[PDB]
């Protein structure tokens, strides 16, 4: 077990979104306990998780930067922007869906790490 991996996916990966709006980024922002304080940024990714497992390996990724990993495939993504004043909750998002490739830190094969810089 490794509790990044988990909370890794808990921070950052969605299979099945239908509407990637705000409402859609307000509701899993507070579902995945991301809201207090308002996280500023965070991103989704969806689809299956071989594909972002495979991101650690040869398979999908190449090595990025210091000790990271990008992707070669393209992944659906939704960001989460907080905007407003405040960092406490009621937390309001804009969503930002895209498709680009993603950015991890790996560990043991496993992501732990999602790069938000790509994103803001």
């Amino acid at each position: 077990d490794n509790s990044r991996y988990t909370h890794f996916l808990t921070q950052h990966y969605d299979a099945k979104p239908q509407g990637r709006d705000d409402r859609y980024c307000e509701s899993i922002m507070r579902r995945r306990g991301l809201t207090s304080p308002c996280k500023d940024i965070n991103t989704f990714i969806h689809g299956n998780k071989r594909s972002i497992k495979a991101i650690c390996e040869n398979k999908n990724g190449n090595p990025h930067r210091e000790n990271l990993r990008i992707s070669k495939s393209s992944f659906q993504v939704t960001s989460c922007k907080l905007h407003g004043g405040s960092p406490w909750p009621p937390c309001q998002y804009r969503a930002t869906a895209g498709f680009r490739n993603v950015v991890v830190a790996c560990e043991n094969g496993l992501p732990v790490h999602l790069d938000q810089s790509i994103f803001r």
